[PDB]
């Protein structure tokens, strides 16, 4: 129908501290979760079946991300490293060293030959996956970097920071193409490209999501009604059924908006702490949500629409 009817299907228990990030594998088979407990867990996407724990970081993990072929993970840790993992073997292939403070956010490019990282050290780093070498250090921001993301052809990087800026970077040169949001405040807590790479979805810590036209540098849509003043809460484009925007909230709910109309079309109740991370399954109408340390669970929700 015109509205989704997401209902709780599974609750995934096992993390012993706050969950930080959940991501579906591109092939749809797996959910990966990262946590302040220093662990990555892999779960069945469709039945929530616990598969394995992946360990090696010396401190908490803020983010995890999948290679395009679903074979590798990269994790971002308070131990100042990223780690590249073979999902099949659970083994650490590379440790990426160079950030001088917590690594907060990470992503592969579509090619999955590069990793982009953002740190509390106010830099964005670009890494070679094959060698684990740092190729470029961008002096991107003047406060912690909250999010980094490649566009669909890999030619662009978008970054966000507590400095209140969203910047777009030329991957090849590392040179800044655009400062898309230029305010002293509020902090920009999350950014990502739209699937078609024309738009940027940006969260600010004034309880606001905004869809920006990258080329024109203009705000096309605003999404409000949720609570976001403190945490770097992920947001998603839901594209498998109706065209939604999805975000967690500091009132312990998952919010779903109609992308075009900006109306709230569902609020998902069940979590007992801040919903820090949501993910949308690549082929099925399935959302994964994850909560901070009062809850420490992941929930899988399914919709007919
Ligand atoms: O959001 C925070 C930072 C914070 C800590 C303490 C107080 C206020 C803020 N931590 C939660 C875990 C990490 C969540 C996360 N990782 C990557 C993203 C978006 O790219 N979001």
């Amino acid at each position: 129908g015109s509205k989704p009817n997401y209902a709780l299907k599974f609750t995934l228990a096992g993390h012993t501290k706050a969950v930080s990030s959940v991501k579906f594998s591109p092939n749809g088979e797996w959910l990966a979760s990262s946590s302040a407990d220093k662990l990555i867990k892999i779960w069945g996407a469709y039945d929530g079946k616990f598969e394995k724990t992946i360990s090696g970081h010396k401190l908490g993990i803020s983010d995890v991300a999948w290679s395009s072929d679903s074979n590798l993970l990269v994790s971002a840790s308070d131990d100042k490293t990223l780690k590249i993992w073979d999902v099949s073997s659970g083994k650490c292939l590379k440790t990426l060293k160079g950030h001088s403070n917590y690594v907060f956010c990470c992503n592969f490019n579509p090619q999955s030959n590069l990793i982009v990282s953002g740190s509390f050290d106010e830099s964005v780093r670009i890494w070679d996956v094959k060698t684990g070498k740092c190729l470029k250090t961008l002096p991107a921001h003047s406060d912690p970097v909250s999010a980094v993301h490649f566009n669909r052809d890999g030619s662009l990087i978008v970054s966000s920071s507590y400095d209140g800026l969203c910047r777009i970077w030329d991957t090849a040169s590392g040179q800044c193409l655009k400062t898309l949001i230029d305010d002293d405040n509020p902090p920009v807590s999350f950014v990502k490209f739209s699937p078609n790479g024309k738009y940027i979805l940006a969260a600010t810590l004034d309880n606001t999501l905004k869809l920006w036209d990258y080329s024109k540098g203009k705000c096309l849509k605003t999404y409000t009604g949720h609570k976001n003043e403190k945490y770097c809460i992920f947001a998603n484009f839901s594209v498998t059924g109706g065209k939604w925007i999805v975000s967690g909230s500091e009132d312990n709910l998952v919010y779903i908006w109609n992308l075009q109309t900006k109306e709230i079309v569902q609020k998902l109740q069940g979590h007992t702490d801040v919903v820090i991370s949501t993910a949308c399954h690549p082929t099925e109408n399935i959302i994964a949500s994850a909560a901070l340390e009062n809850d420490k669970t992941i929930k899988l929700w399914k919709s007919d629409c």
